[PDB]
């Protein structure tokens, strides 16, 4: 029946009026980030209701009425005292894809054209406004549709496309089937240490800009990519691939039993420690029992409380994952625990 981490989040989280809020900003955002995650989530759950109420708000506050026509913009909030409005009008990628497959996997578990027909509209027009052939690369998912392309560099972010949903776009073909080979290239190769990159940077004739940077850490972007290969279901035959060359992640959180809030993507040297989210979004990612167990520890004994957005998102993806509450397919299909 219920998922109470989902119930409590609805209640401490989502509006009346379906927009999820980032307490901690003092202009009460909303993202397309968390509109998107809300959708999955609510999906997850067989909570028809509160997708609908998502849905809508998405529609109508960052899309001008249809995600289809309008690639969503991904910054809602105060603006003045008098206007709360989008914020920032360009795209995030990350969500414009988790609000596509969320669509595309509604319109075929809860048999609903309408859901179906949005997400196919807005999957083309990601193809056609965030995703480029870049020369040295071939077609890549840009981070947004303005500010990540220029003449002769490009920069991109490994969390932004989950690779159960690269496999799973493939079914719609050109340009996701290449872009499925191209994401997992960018994956292993952008983690020379077995740690991958925030953001990332491609250069025309020189390629993949990884020289030592304070800036080109494995942070809280790019702890989404282990939790989103710890997630991928084990008969997909490219997951093993991508733990081998992630490993030295899992091997540094168990070596002192804390997930680091920064690993140096050059050198591997860790900084800081992560939060309770990072912890979360570890679990489907590390393969050992006991440091897992180390993880689920601290999940259990320091779970985010309500004003800790960031975190408790990771942790209805990692404890969701973790207890079951839902899973992918070997096609990147949502198999649901409903
Ligand atoms: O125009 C001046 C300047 O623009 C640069 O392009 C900007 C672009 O204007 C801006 O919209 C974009 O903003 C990003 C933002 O940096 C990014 O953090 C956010 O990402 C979402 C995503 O959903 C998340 O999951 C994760 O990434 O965090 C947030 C949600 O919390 O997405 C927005 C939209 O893409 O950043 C561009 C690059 O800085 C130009 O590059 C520059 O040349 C210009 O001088
Ligand atoms: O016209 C564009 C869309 O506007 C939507 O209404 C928004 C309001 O214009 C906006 O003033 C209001 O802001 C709220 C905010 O939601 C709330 O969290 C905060 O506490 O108070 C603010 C001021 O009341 O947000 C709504 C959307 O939530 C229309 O609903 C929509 O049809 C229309 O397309
Ligand atoms: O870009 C990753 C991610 O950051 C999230 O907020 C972080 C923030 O990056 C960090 O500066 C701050 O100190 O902590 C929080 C998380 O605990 C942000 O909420 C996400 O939307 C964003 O995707």
């Amino acid at each position: 029946c219920t998922w109470p981490a989902w119930e409590h989040f609805k209640r401490a989280y989502i509006s009346d009026g379906g927009r999820v809020i980032d307490p901690s900003d003092a202009r009460k955002i909303t993202t397309s980030e968390g509109q998107s995650y809300a959708l999955f989530f609510a999906l997850a759950a067989d909570d028809r209701p509160m997708f609908d109420n998502v849905l809508e708000w998405t529609k109508d506050n960052l899309a001008q009425g249809d995600p289809g026509e309008h690639l969503p913009a991904w910054l809602w909030g105060k603006k003045d005292e008098n206007n709360w409005t989008v914020l920032d009008s360009n795209s995030a990628s990350d969500a414009d894809i988790w609000i596509a497959w969320s669509l595309l996997e509604a319109g075929r578990l809860w048999k609903e054209a309408r859901y179906t027909t949005l997400g196919n509209a807005l999957l083309n027009r990601i193809a056609k406004e965030e995703v480029v052939t870049v020369p040295g690369l071939g077609p890549m998912l840009l981070p947004g549709k303005v500010g990540f392309a220029e003449e002769t560099v490009w920069r991109l972010n490994p969390s932004y496309l989950p690779p159960q949903i690269a496999r799973y776009l493939t079914r719609f073909g050109e340009p996701w089937t290449t872009l499925q080979e191209t994401n997992h290239r960018l994956l292993l190769e952008t983690a020379p240490k077995g740690f991958s990159p925030d953001w990332v940077r491609y250069e025309k004739s020189k390629g993949w800009q990884l020289a030592p940077d304070k800036t080109l850490i494995s942070g809280y972007a790019a702890i989404r990519v282990y939790l989103w290969v710890g997630m991928m279901n084990d008969h997909d035959a490219q997951k093993a691939s991508l733990l081998e060359r992630l490993k030295p992640m899992a091997a540094l959180t168990a070596k002192k039993g804390v997930v680091p809030e920064k690993v140096d993507v050059a050198t591997a040297q860790p900084r800081g420690d992560g939060p309770v989210g990072f912890a979360a979004a570890l679990l489907p990612f590390l393969q050992d029992r006991d440091a897992q167990a180390v993880q689920r520890q601290k999940v259990a004994d320091h779970f985010p409380g309500d004003d800790a957005y960031f975190s408790y998102v990771l942790t209805l993806f990692g404890q969701g994952w973790d207890e079951h509450r839902f899973r992918f397919t070997p096609r990147g299909e949502l198999q649901p625990d409903w």
